[PDB]
């Protein structure tokens, strides 16, 4: 509803290990007023899942209720269903997918009676992305303008596709359903097609509940795991995605990589990117990195240091009626400087230039 007169640019972090698998997060509120973002990391899940993993990230909208609710409750709700407990072994495929759509219908249902019954004043909603990483399976889960992908290989093999209300089946659903798409907005309003929570936009009669203006149903999709080829997985709220994509980012996070093993301080680097590149909202993270993730090279840490040492120069020289840090940048980015970080460019190296900047200018 408004911003800050200065960015929250404060980190809230999280980092684990297990069944193959490292992990780092950060979470930042940046110029908005609420933080209104939550999240799920978790490795080693309940009731014979000790080998799977998940981790999501929520974006709330119109407050955070919806998001924190599904940041403690998504995953029971996916797991603890009769779709998803379907065959007598382990889940097969469909049970996971099955059980995954009626973890979100479920929950988004368990949630509207919590706030009928209490008379709810919350009108929030959330998006929803994750991944439900099994032995041999990735599921990518998407609902909303959240996004993930995977980096295999180098590339980017895989990305969830945003749920926006302008695309074709999105549209469709909305004007069957009364509705009308009106530039990227439900009604005027919405941004997003589909999301947990938002149930002033469910309530079209004679509709079932992915038959609403807003849908809760998540897209769903298998990748085979590949051990020697899985490097990374990245999920984000829009905040990331607004500023940075899908190459730019995998680009970026690969040689952060190459520098530090310090999966927090990845994210923390993304986050502020995002910032420095002028994103506005809430900003959440989650790095998953696989066995054969990039590994840190001696090289690239020199690189970087000589960089880092490089651009302290730039500014002590362009100091010297002291222009400010805004000039400086804009100084340092008519210099057209070589080698700095793929898809970060001169944004991903701001904290660098502003701490030369106050090392010399303090006042
Ligand atoms: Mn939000
Ligand atoms: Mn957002």
């Amino acid at each position: 509803g408004a911003f800050l007169d200065k960015p929250k640019m404060e980190k809230h972090n999280a980092q684990g290990q297990g069944n193959g698998l490292r992990y780092g997060l950060s979470s930042m509120q940046g110029w908005r007023v609420e933080m209104e973002d939550a999240h799920t990391a978790v490795i080693g899940l309940p009731s014979g899942l000790e080998s799977w993993s998940f981790f999501a990230v929520y974006d709330g909208h119109a407050g955070s209720q919806v998001a924190k609710y599904c940041c403690e409750h998504l995953l029971d709700h996916i797991t603890n269903n009769q779709d998803f407990k379907g065959s007598a072994g382990a889940p097969s495929v469909e049970n996971v997918k099955n059980g995954i759509r009626t973890g979100f219908l479920e929950i988004d249902e368990h949630m509207r009676v919590m706030s009928e019954k209490k008379h709810g004043a919350d009108r929030s909603g959330s998006t929803a992305v994750g991944v439900l990483i099994s032995p041999q399976h990735t599921y990518f889960i998407n609902c909303g303008d959240s996004r993930g992908l995977l980096c295999r290989n180098r590339k980017v093999h895989f990305f969830t596709q945003d749920h926006k209300p302008s695309n074709p089946l999105e549209k469709e659903r909305i004007q069957n359903a009364g509705g009308s798409v009106m530039i990227q907005r439900v009604n005027g309003s919405l941004a997003v097609s589909r999301a947990l929570g938002d149930f002033d936009y469910k309530c079209v009669h004679g509709k079932g509940p992915t038959e609403q203006l807003v849908s809760p149903e998540p897209e769903v999709h298998d990748i085979e795991r590949s051990e020697e080829d899985d490097q990374f997985i990245i999920l984000a709220c829009d905040g990331i995605w607004d500023v940075m994509g899908n190459e730019e980012l995998c680009d970026f996070v690969r040689s952060r990589l190459e520098v530090t093993d310090d999966l927090e301080k990845v994210c923390n680097e993304v986050v502020d990117t995002c910032l420095y590149k002028g994103s506005r909202d809430n900003m959440s993270v989650i790095l998953i990195c696989f066995p054969n993730a990039p590994k840190v090279s001696p090289e690239a840490v020199k690189k970087e240091a000589e960089l880092d040492k490089y651009l302290e120069c730039r500014v002590e020289e362009i100091i010297k009626g002291v222009p400010d840090l805004v000039h400086v940048m804009r100084t340092l980015a008519s210099e057209n400087i070589p080698s700095l970080p793929p898809g970060g460019e001169l944004a991903s190296k701001r904290n660098v230039i502003e701490a030369v900047y106050n090392r010399l200018n303090p006042y």
